[PDB]
């Protein structure tokens, strides 16, 4: 007898599987959708505090290893999925994470601030992007490792519930243990979602000597079979350094292989972006199936038995 | 209609833009005349240090079905022996020679380069020096560190008196791409930038065996081949922009003329093979060649300066 139980933050979930922010999850429609599918979880679109178009047309490219993309932040806006979380998701069915983007510490906070009283009374919980555009001239904001502590300080002061962190992917120990530090410096920062895109790709089409999307000459964040090592690394790079934290996988997910070594690595939840956006809602049907068939073949009943129990060498 | 591979720069003139990347297949005299035996336009010689290193505990790579994991650790056979194979041995008749360069300090590079200098002059050796490279502890690697970058090329700048290039990592947000160019346009004796070195710290795990699949550092490596090839693309055209003085060399993800042409869209002058030529051994050169000749009959384009950085934008 197996299970893809997971049991955390004071929430029970029915398996790990959740949306990527982001993907499939900026209209109700989108959110009902993701409430009515075999997920574990989702989370809300990254929002602003006011509604946001996004970056021109075109701003996301499927590729054969995975995506390109430069959204922009398109969203509806900060109220409207504070409405979602206060007055139509229905709990009873899984729990509901919010993430949140605001473009700066002072944006953060003032949504923090209303965002309480919605924690409080229903049960959201925080999903805070600090793999966020940051100020001319300045790196994306956990990136610049001292804007990323200030917006921790600042939410910290303000929001009286635990939430979690959208990490971007980082290449150097120095720096895994740099952000390390920091994070765990916050304790309210129960979890720490690894990873975001790899930043600032560039995809050139051979047939058309072209790059394939409008905003910044074609440079965009990548997602798919090309970050799966990447966010494998980030993942156990944090589970080993914060030790106090559960870490969500971000990265790569397309079968329930992959979902097994999110988890082999550190993994508590694990989220799907690229492949969600290929397939829809109906790939949560499909990845607890394989999930469990994997677990299976291996002879494991529950992920407490492998989380974070890659072996080295 | 007549075409042609050949590119021009620093005093020189190169068959094709292909060579080998750094640390593939260049570390033994044999594979250092083998590079050379082949149809490859350059080569360039194992990042050296010093003395000779070891490097770290095997396995130390291994291929994927997307590209390749290291943690090599800089096993090289040290200064003093690509030094000779440089000065004594290297058939210029044949083909241009690049010498890497990766010391693990300021003085360490210092005094290779002092060395260097006389060798460059009399024979025609060319520095590609490797800022993609370890630092003290608790600092990231080199090229990472902006103030150990710029301390780093004053150092060099000061005592060799020649061009030379440097190796650099990936990096993945503009604010980088604008520092790091702002430090090397400093350095006019910085002539070409190479873009990119692995992508860092990836970690594979085998689903089968439920392990990494490297010894050293708990599995965590560079990512090399198609993993890299967007991120490599993105480095090379960033720099391209960004240091209208130099010329750019392009590394990552390269197994075909196709792929290659994409370097030189992006801005590529020459284009460096690591993993594509870790599996098929420098026979790999004559395909190459033949390849991107074919995608530019296809295109109908005769020479690499008609769409060398011409990468179209929307
Ligand atoms: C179209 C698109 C929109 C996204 N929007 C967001 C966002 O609003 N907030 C966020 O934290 N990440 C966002 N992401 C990043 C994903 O959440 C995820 O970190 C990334 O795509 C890697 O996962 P994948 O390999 O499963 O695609 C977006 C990704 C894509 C492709
Ligand atoms: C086994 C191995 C050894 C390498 N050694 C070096 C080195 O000594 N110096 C260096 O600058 N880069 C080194 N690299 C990085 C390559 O030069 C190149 O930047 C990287 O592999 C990406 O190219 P690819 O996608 O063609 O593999 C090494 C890569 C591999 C896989
Ligand atoms: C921190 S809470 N918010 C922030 C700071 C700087 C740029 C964007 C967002
Ligand atoms: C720069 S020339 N060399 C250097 C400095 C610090 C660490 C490694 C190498």
């Amino acid at each position: 007898s197996m299970s893809l139980q997971v049991n955390l933050l004071n929430n029970t979930f029915a398996n790990p599987f959740m949306n990527a922010a982001g993907v499939m999850c900026t209209t109700t429609e989108e959110l009902v959708a993701m409430t009515e599918s075999a997920s574990g979880s989702l989370v809300s679109k990254s929002c602003t505090p006011a509604l946001r178009e996004g970056n021109p047309t075109p701003r996301y490219q499927a590729l054969p290893l995975g995506s390109i993309n430069s959204m922009g932040l398109p969203n509806n806006g900060f109220d409207f999925y504070l409405a979602y979380a206060a007055e139509q998701h229905d709990y009873g069915k899984k729990p509901l994470f919010l993430s949140m983007s605001g473009l700066s510490m002072r944006e953060n906070v003032e949504m923090c601030k209303r965002l309480a009283a919605v924690a409080t009374e229903k049960g959201v919980i925080l999903e805070l992007n600090l793999s966020c555009p940051n100020v001319p001239g300045k790196p994306q904001v956990a990136y610049d490792f001292d804007a990323m502590r200030q917006c921790l300080t600042a939410v910290s002061e303000v929001y009286p519930h635990s939430f979690g962190v959208k990490m971007p992917p980082y290449f150097d120990f120095a720096h895994f243990d740099a952000a390390a530090e920091i994070l765990n410096e916050f304790p309210k920062v129960q979890f720490i979602t690894c990873i975001n895109s790899i930043g600032n790709g560039l995809v050139i089409d051979a047939e058309t000597e072209s790059v394939v999307i409008k905003p910044k000459q074609g440079f965009g964040g990548l997602g798919g079979r090309y970050v799966l090592p990447t966010a494998l690394a980030n993942i156990n790079a944090f589970y080993r350094r914060c030790p106090g934290k559960l870490i969500f996988g971000c990265g790569g997910v397309y079968t329930g292989e992959d979902a097994f070594l999110h988890v082999l690595a550190g993994a508590s939840m694990v989220q799907v972006g690229t492949a969600l956006q290929e397939e829809g809602p109906s790939i949560f049907e499909r990845l607890t199936s394989e999930l469990l068939g994997v677990m299976a073949k291996k002879r494991y009943q529950t992920l407490d038995e492998f989380r974070g129990k890659v072996r080295t060498l």
